[PDB]
């Protein structure tokens, strides 16, 4: 009994893994995930960006980073009003960096920014119009989150 | 060898139940949960009330319940349509209870309302306005669950 | 003890076992599926024929069949745009199966539609106004899959 109750519950966990891999790949294909692509998904929930690293992290995910125009406009899309994205200069001021490490490889400021206006701006945003804007990381937009194509 | 393959066995099952917990945190997060609140979610589905309670205790969830006017509007927003509200004054006319138990605190009836026209109206549906209205079990209206914040 | 790990691990497989179950409802549930009929999902994505019936399988489900009115327009509904049907007539020019066997009974087809147009269309399409037409399997529609009832 014992040997054989043992592999059987060992092919139950191999079983159970397959079946929550493919539970996960339902739920990113209805969250609109595209095949090979990484995909972004929101609560539409506006909150501090601290908040929206915990809650993406929490989620084996981290804040949402466009590296091309292409990922820009999904994020803007998907987000339908401005949203934090994952890039910061909170490190040293004026140098932009991505909330996974490095410097930016894509950018699409808005003219004059980042500006780092007034008490200071070390977030950004992604406006109703796909250009960037630094901002407050204590104002509240909406949190968007990314997960590995 | 055995100790072992059982030893390691376990370690592959808390790490199983992780996996699903995260799965049930992404899949909330993505139809709208909110941080530290209620999660409303449903299937457009019209059903006469005891129906919606069987269906919301089948997903481990209940009928959704407005303890306050923030929670009013987030069903209002879910269901678009007429909904039925866990609250029932089947015990004593006048009287309406949560159908998880206690007195009605929060209410937002509509004028002349409720009047338990007819034979009798028993039930709650929260309207498109946002407002209630006393109705009949028996009549068919959406179905919207709710589960933990 | 080693039996009274055994047993606790069948527990507490079992237990993970209705909870991937309740997941699965509840995914169900908010992706619109009503009570004793299958639904319907997409990431609206578009893609040739053989990529969407490949990505339903591996889902376990299957390229979306409406078998009568209402089905069609839950899939029209969930589509937006031109979706592949799980309906072909590749097997033998003229006659249209299911993908999951059968011929077809219930049709939804446009005014002059099939018409094997040129060098031949083997797939069906349901198009805006929830009606069908005969294309290429080659060509890109979106991807929508139903799950059963
Ligand atoms: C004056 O106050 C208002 O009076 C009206 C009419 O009595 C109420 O609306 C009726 O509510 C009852 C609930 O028991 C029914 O829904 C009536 O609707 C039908 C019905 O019985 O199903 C609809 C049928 O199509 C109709 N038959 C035909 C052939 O047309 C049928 C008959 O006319 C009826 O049997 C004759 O007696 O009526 C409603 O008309 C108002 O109640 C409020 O609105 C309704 C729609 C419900 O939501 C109630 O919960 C509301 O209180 C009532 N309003 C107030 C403020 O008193
Ligand atoms: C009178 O009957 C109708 O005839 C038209 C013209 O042939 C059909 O429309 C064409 O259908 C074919 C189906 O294979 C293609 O969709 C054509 O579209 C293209 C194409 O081949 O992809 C679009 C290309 O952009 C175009 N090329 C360029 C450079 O512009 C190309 C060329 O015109 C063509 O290849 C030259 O050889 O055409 C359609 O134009 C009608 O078919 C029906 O409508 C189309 C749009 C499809 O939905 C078909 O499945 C439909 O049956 C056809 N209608 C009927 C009722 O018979
Ligand atoms: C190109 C440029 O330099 N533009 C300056 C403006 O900044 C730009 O627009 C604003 C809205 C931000 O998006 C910036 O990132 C962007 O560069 C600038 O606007 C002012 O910017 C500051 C940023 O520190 C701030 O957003 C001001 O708005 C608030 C504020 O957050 O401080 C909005 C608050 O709700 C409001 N407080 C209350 C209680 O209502 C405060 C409040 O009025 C001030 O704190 C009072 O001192 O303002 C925003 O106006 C603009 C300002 O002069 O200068 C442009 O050159
Ligand atoms: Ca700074
Ligand atoms: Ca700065
Ligand atoms: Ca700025
Ligand atoms: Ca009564
Ligand atoms: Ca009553
Ligand atoms: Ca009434
Ligand atoms: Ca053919
Ligand atoms: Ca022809
Ligand atoms: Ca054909
Ligand atoms: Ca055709
Ligand atoms: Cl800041
Ligand atoms: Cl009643
Ligand atoms: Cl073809």
């Amino acid at each position: 009994a014992i040997e054989v109750k043992l592999a059987n519950m060992e092919a139950e966990i191999n079983t159970l893994k397959s079946k929550l891999e493919l539970t996960n790949k339902l739920h990113a294909f209805s969250m609109g995930k595209k095949s090979g692509k990484k995909f972004f998904v929101t609560n539409h929930e506006r909150m501090p960006f601290s908040k929206v690293k915990a809650l993406c992290s929490e989620l084996r995910g981290t804040v949402a980073i466009p590296r091309n125009a292409e990922e820009n406009k999904a994020i803007q899309e998907v987000a339908k009003t401005s949203a934090f994205l994952g890039i910061t200069d909170e490190v040293t001021e004026g140098q932009f960096m991505y909330v996974t490490g490095g410097r930016l490889t894509y950018s699409n400021w808005k003219k004059d920014e980042p500006n780092d206006h007034g008490s200071g701006e070390d977030c950004v945003t992604i406006v109703d119009n796909g250009l960037w804007n630094d901002i407050s990381c204590q104002k509240k937009k909406t949190a968007v989150c990314e997960f590995p194509a």
